[PDB]
């Protein structure tokens, strides 16, 4: 059940780096179909005659390449920067915001030039020291879910752990965290898990680990001394959401009881979608229950790209207030970092 690609592309230059060489050896030994591509942003010949087929096959394709854009993007409100270790995901979350993100690809990409990437992270750390600089590693990917294949996140964790002013964070929907339990994190990595109501997970989150898997993973991670956090997102106003989310937090407190939760964090993100979401999501997930009715929403305009639909102010406040009551009830002295 850990992700293993059924098709793999390599950039030729990728073989010049340890990880690229190691992955080429791994997959050729596994007898998996391997191909060459000039650029990891330009992958041709993924199988499928329909768009739906090409999309689903892309989600089973791994692309191994070199990160050439060594400017890191901002990753607010989570962190100062997105550290680029991977992009894309094997999951099929109906609502996934990566589906309509500019220039995102459906296939999973891993970058092999870690020396370059971490060196650049250090330069960013230096530029702001002694202020703390936080890096998000799961900004455009499920970095944790992919990591059993590469150990890139484990290396980033140990890199950041050796710094004085750097911090690392990431959020996952996957339970496959065993290889990370002995990482020398040094208290500088926040290990988060995406949680939601039974309704949302059951209807919209196929291809991911279950709620119990995520919580089992959370207990391991915490027991290994990682700082622990949860991302309650997408907060979705389905029929019976009030009770649904009440039961989430009740079940969450029960599955974590005994443990010290004095440094536990929460992040709250309401369901958002873009103007092209309807056409894209319907083509890929035609049986979905996902409500993309724009008329009931408030549009937030884009800045340099296009904007997004969020719930109307009064609906969003209602969601925020309710979630904050639940977190106060079941997790007193846990910090809500933001609602957006
Ligand atoms: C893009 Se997700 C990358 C990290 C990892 N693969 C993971 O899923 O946790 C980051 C978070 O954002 C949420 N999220 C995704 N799409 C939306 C959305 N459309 N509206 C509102 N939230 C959305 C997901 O539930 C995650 O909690
Ligand atoms: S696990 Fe995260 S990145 Fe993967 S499809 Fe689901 S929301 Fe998107």
């Amino acid at each position: 059940k850990p992700f293993v690609p059924k098709l793999v592309y390599f950039e030729p230059e990728a073989l010049s780096y340890p990880l690229g060489k190691e992955l080429y050896e791994k997959f050729t030994q596994m007898g998996i179909k391997i191909r060459e591509t000039t650029s990891h942003n330009q992958v041709r010949g993924i199988p499928g005659e329909t768009e739906l087929a090409r999309y689903r096959n892309a989600k089973s394709t791994l692309v191994v390449g070199v990160r050439r854009t060594l400017k890191f993007d901002s990753s607010k409100p989570s962190a100062e920067y997105a550290i680029p270790l991977a992009t894309g995901c094997m999951g099929h979350c109906h609502y996934c915001f990566l589906q309509t993100t500019l220039g995102s690809k459906p296939y999973i990409r891993v970058y092999v030039n870690l020396d370059d990437i971490f060196a650049q992270a250090q330069k960013y750390i230096n530029e702001r020291a002694p202020e703390i600089t936080r890096f998000e590693a799961a900004c455009t990917s499920d970095i944790v879910g992919i990591d059993h294949l590469t150990h890139s996140l484990k290396k980033a964790i140990e890199f950041i752990g050796a710094t004085d002013y750097g911090r690392l964070r990431f959020v996952t929907k996957y339970e496959h965290v065993d290889h990370l339990l002995d990482a020398r994190h040094n208290g500088k990595t926040r290990f988060r898990f995406s949680i939601n109501s039974r309704y949302v997970i059951n209807h919209f989150e196929p291809g991911t680990s279950s709620f119990d898997g995520r919580l089992a993973a959370a207990r391991k991670v915490a027991g290994a001394g990682y700082k622990l956090g949860f991302v309650v997102a997408p907060i979705y106003r389905h029929e019976g959401w009030e009770r649904g989310y009440f039961e989430l937090f009740q079940e969450l407190a029960r599955q974590l009881e005994g443990m010290d939760l004095s440094d536990l964090t929460f992040e709250l993100i309401q369901h958002r979608f873009t103007k092209p979401a309807k056409r894209v999501i319907e083509q890929r997930y035609p049986k979905t229950r996902l409500d993309l009715d724009e008329t009931k929403r408030k549009y937030k305009w884009g800045r340099y790209g296009i904007g997004k639909y969020v719930y109307r102010d009064e609906e969003a406040k209602e969601l925020e207030d309710t979630m904050r009551r639940y977190i106060e009830q079941f997790f007193p002295g846990a910090y809500v970092q933001y609602f957006t």
